[PDB]
């Protein structure tokens, strides 16, 4: 049944184990399941047997539960460890190197002498410490000839003598992957310069300071830094390899028992948190030392939604950890079918410089990017914030329309700055009676949510208006997609080809984007919220679409901050605010060759084609795929290299006073972590 099943390694965590079963059955016995204990080897056995349904839940350090993206091998962290207090979560720990203070050695003075390792596997020390010192080919088992003799746990010493030499335990309990093995762990590993085994112990800042033998012995030990030089271990936040995160409680991502850890877990620091009774603390371990968590954790925290082992280690661990065990192409993450079509098209006139990938909703694909799996690709100003807030920076910035006044634009246009674009709320001239000073009750259509055009403006200053993130409740009736589709903001949507894209935060919604939420107001809604003048790319014959036959812009009519309504062609005048014009977002590193890739495609296939011989890559056969309809061309960032210098203060301060009303799961999910 839903009984949670923990993984146990020693036999001072089974004891402990069976006394948190005994205990939590006392004050969580409905509404609550019990635990069962488990043993198995070691943790690596333990995430392995997670993923095959014969244990629920073990707390590991997630680099263990790196070799989890393949199949049989697919588990989620969904419990987060903490240390500090409540008020001030700390979700993270510092990897340090360990040693006595006379030998002198530097960084750079780290070849091949006698090291100690928490084990194999693990970030704290096998992980961050080899990206330190990065081997030509980047190999694990190259660490064990360019290291004389060390101790790393878990390795086979069958192939590697050398690697387990360091280590004593007794025959077949040395080198264990357990506590079986004297030296095992951030604890057993610092035994090295206690007793003096090795020159070198890579350990976790939090085991050093309290398997510290006098509250002095902070002077006996120094760590190396990466300036190559020393400094007293009690300044481990500016002498530190790498800060990596926290463990996490793991369970199979689809059916593994999560709502019952989450409960568990609730109640289990409710009662025996961090010292609030006396009797069983689930963080002040007896015997062994991290038995079932961290000694000195202070509690867990809940993970997000949409963080997955890959959100959580980050784009930067990870990297590193590709090529320890095992390009001219931009993959392009396309929002949709229609996008994904448009791409593909774009992928075969290349010749090759530009691949793809499909996701269904913008922020899957900011997720996609994050992690590897896309490259780049366009975003809103208001999933900028996001892409920002995650990790992503700008690359060239999609440059729309500038300013009437010249015949026609050129090389001119590749550094040409734009002043972005007027988001506009737009209302039907028809009824004589809808204004700024009325809208709520009225049927309200929106381009999707968490977009500059249709959302975080125009929802920005409604709520500096009521002060309830309720918006069903102010317009009364209406379509955004992306929305909660029981609730009246995903009423008005038509939807796709089939059941499902109802409220679709992509393409295959009939009124999503700015074309689909001219065509709703046209036919449901009362009130719309787009960008800078898009009704003229709609009516009078502009649209071949069958909703935008008969439409002249004089059915049409702008409406102001103020309360009046001035004409649909003077925006300029009559407008919401003024946004950041969308920007296309990729890693540090794939920076600067997206860029350079993205000036030759659109010199190709650019604004200086002629009919349809070569590739439109800024028109759309529907509506902006991939790009505007609108745009000139990609121009350079120049001074805002990063998406804070890009958006500006102005609208990045917009988005931080509307944030509390932003429910986007991947801003939370990057957010997470605090640092």
């Amino acid at each position: 049944e839903k009984t949670i099943r923990w993984c146990v390694v020693s036999d001072h965590e089974a004891t402990k184990c069976s006394s948190f079963r005994d205990n939590m059955k006392k004050v969580l016995p409905a509404g609550g399941p019990a635990v069962t204990c488990v043993r198995k080897m070691s943790h690596p056995e333990c995430i392995r047997d997670i993923s095959a349904n014969k244990v629920d839940a073990v707390t590991v350090d997630g680099a263990l539960v790196a070799e989890a993206d393949l199949p049989h091998h697919s588990l989620k962290p969904i419990m987060a460890e903490y240390y500090g207090s409540k008020d001030d979560p700390k979700t993270h720990y510092y990897v340090v190197a360990m040693a006595k203070k006379g030998t002198g050695f530097q960084l750079n003075q780290l070849r091949g002498k006698k090291s100690c390792h928490t084990g194999l596997g693990w970030s704290a020390g096998w992980y961050v410490p080899l990206s330190t010192l990065l081997p030509s080919g980047s190999r694990e088992t190259a660490a064990a000839t360019f290291f004389s003799s060390s101790c790393v746990p878990c390795a086979d010493g069958k192939m590697f003598p050398s690697l387990c030499q360091l280590c004593a335990g007794k025959g077949t309990d040395k080198c264990a992957c357990s506590s079986r093995e004297p030296y095992f762990g951030s604890w057993g590993a610092l035994k090295c310069l206690q007793d003096g085994t090795a020159d070198v112990s890579f350990v976790k800042h939090l085991t050093v300071f309290e398997a510290m033998p006098t509250k002095a012995d902070r002077d006996q030990y120094e760590l190396l830094c990466m300036d190559n030089t020393r400094r007293p271990v009690e300044e481990y936040e500016q002498c530190y390899l790498a800060r990596v995160p926290s463990h996490v409680v793991v369970a199979r991502s689809v059916d593994g028992k999560e709502d019952s850890i989450q409960e568990l877990l609730r109640v289990a620091q409710e009662h025996f948190g961090k010292d609030k009774s006396s009797p069983f603390q689930l963080f002040g371990s007896p015997h062994g030392e991290d038995l079932l968590f961290t000694d000195a954790a202070h509690g867990l925290l809940r993970v997000p939604r949409k963080i997955d082992i890959s959100l959580y280690l980050g784009y930067e661990f990870l990297s590193a950890f590709r090529n320890l065990k095992r390009s001219q192409r931009v993959k392009w993450c396309a929002v949709g079918q229609q996008e994904r079509t448009k791409c593909d098209q774009w992928s075969a006139v290349s010749g090759g410089a530009l691949a793809c990938a499909t996701e269904e909703t913008p922020e899957d694909c900011i997720a996609a990017t994050m992690k590897g799996e896309a490259d780049a690709m366009s975003l809103d100003g208001g999933f900028a914030y996001v892409a920002g807030h995650c990790g992503l920076v700008p690359v060239l910035a999609e440059n729309y329309l500038s300013t009437h006044s010249s015949g026609r634009l050129g090389s001119k246009c590749v550094n040409a700055p734009l002043e972005g674009y007027y988001v506009v709320a737009v209302v039907k001239k028809s009824d004589v009676g809808i204004t700024w000073k009325s809208l709520q009750g009225k049927k309200s259509c929106h381009t999707a949510v968490g977009t500059s055009e249709g959302w975080n403006v125009p929802m920005g200053l409604i709520y500096d208006q009521t002060g309830s993130c309720k918006f069903d409740a102010f317009f009364s009736r209406s379509c955004a997609p992306g929305s909660d589709p029981d609730s009246p903001l995903c009423a008005l949507c038509v939807g796709g080809n089939n059941p499902a894209h109802m409220c679709a935060a992509n393409n295959a919604e009939g009124y999503h984007g700015s074309s689909g939420a001219l065509r709703c107001l046209v036919e449901k809604g009362d009130v719309a919220f787009m960008k800078h003048p898009t009704v003229l790319q709609n009516t009078d014959g502009k649209n071949p679409e069958p909703w935008a036959k008969g439409l002249k812009h004089e059915d049409f009519e702008l409406l102001c901050l103020d309360g009046t309504r001035k004409p649909v062609t003077e925006a300029q005048s009559c407008h919401l605010a003024r946004v950041p014009n969308r920007a296309v977002f990729s890693r540090k590193d794939k920076a600067d060759f997206v860029r350079r890739i993205l000036f030759n495609q659109q010199e190709l296939f650019g604004r200086n084609g002629f009919e349809y011989m070569m590739f439109q890559m800024f028109e759309s056969s529907a509506k902006d795929l991939l790009f505007s309809d609108d745009t000139e061309c990609l121009s350079n960032l120049q001074d805002k290299t990063t998406y804070k210098t890009y958006l500006g203060p102005q609208y990045l301060t917009l988005m931080d006073n509307f944030r509390q009303c932003l429910s986007s799961e991947l801003l939370d999910a990057c957010t997470f972590h605090k640092y």
